[PDB]
């Protein structure tokens, strides 16, 4: 609950990078399936 | 470049996390996209 009582901060590290990881894929997979086609993943 | 020469292991949570993460919004935005519609995000 408190994950350190640092309270948005520590984690910044984590937040930023699964921030940009999620998006990313995000960009990357919702473009590609936008009508891109697969062919053998 | 060896990070305690652990080879992935001390980064156990933020691995596991980040990795829930990104496929979780994946499967609902994959998904919402796949037919469902928007109506004001």
């Amino acid at each position: 609950m408190t994950r350190g009582t640092t309270d948005n901060l520590i984690p910044v590290y984590c937040s930023i990078l699964a921030a940009v990881v999620v998006g990313l894929v995000a960009y990357i997979a919702f473009k590609r399936w936008n009508s891109s086609k697969q062919n053998k993943q």
